[PDB]
């Protein structure tokens, strides 16, 4: 997996990430004389902390295969240390469904939702608990295809037994999940806007949910509340969430 230096072309900046700017570029391999790639660069990767949270990120991505999860090409260990990975040309969900707001049709959200679904599904069946599901950690490769991008505290996401004991499992990926739907239906808004991190937590325990998004259809809606059971045990396996995706997706479609 290390990728020798002179075989990567930097191009232009693509956007931000966790650890640094993240480019487009260009890998001339001996299987492929010009494959467009994603690289993702790290400020400060001189320091051994920081570099090594960095490159655990590729060591992760490695370890999984799905259409909808990014895959990792390559990575350069000697600074400045970048990862390669699969080029998803149409950047981050969130920025794609604020511009493509009134060009996308609820089909369309409905099957980001279902495809997510899929590759969590994926994960669930490797016992491998992600603790950061949110539309800012998805990137979109096509208009009918997006993935699975990135491995303080996201409160305003987190199941309140994340918030209340520092506990992360595959229940609380799910009410995750209810948010990230959430958002993906609100076209790429925040959930809680104009509360503070503090009160989110005082709300859930209240018994407040983020409320239906215009033309949410209810079946929908009513499948983002099974995700914010309070009661972990209650909450739906990713199993069921994609079977009863793909139903409401076809119902759509038949529309």
């Amino acid at each position: 997996y290390e990728i020798q230096r002179e075989r990567i072309e930097l191009g232009r900046c693509i956007g931000e990430g966790q650890f640094g700017d993240v480019h487009q570029g260009i890998y001339m391999s001996p299987e492929n004389p010009a494959m467009a790639v994603a690289i993702k660069t790290c400020k400060n990767c001189t320091s051994d902390s920081v570099r090594e949270k960095f490159l655990q990120e590729a060591l992760t991505m490695r370890q999984f295969d799905h259409p909808h999860i990014v895959k990792l090409i390559g990575v350069i260990t000697e600074n400045p240390v970048w990862i390669i990975m699969e080029l998803c040309t149409l950047g981050e969900l969130r920025s794609f469904l604020q511009v493509r707001k009134f060009s996308l049709d609820l089909a369309s959200l409905i099957l980001y939702a279902y495809q997510l679904s899929t590759a969590l599904a994926y994960l669930e069946s490797k016992r491998f608990v992600h603790r950061d599901i949110a539309a800012r950690n998805v990137l979109v490769s096509a208009t009918d295809c997006v993935k699975l991008g990135d491995f303080k505290l996201p409160i305003k996401w987190m199941a309140p037994e994340s918030i209340n004991f520092r506990r992360f499992t595959s229940a609380s990926d799910v009410w995750m999940f209810g948010v990230c739907m959430w958002e993906i239906l609100m076209h790429g808004v925040k959930p809680f806007q104009g509360v503070k991190n503090n009160d989110v937590i005082g709300r859930i325990e209240n018994g407040e949910r983020l409320p239906m998004p215009p033309n949410c259809p209810p079946t929908l809606y009513s499948l983002m509340t099974k995700c914010w059971a309070y009661d972990p045990s209650r909450r739906p396996r990713f199993t069921e969430l994609k079977a009863q995706l793909s139903t409401i997706l076809e119902e759509e479609k038949l529309q």
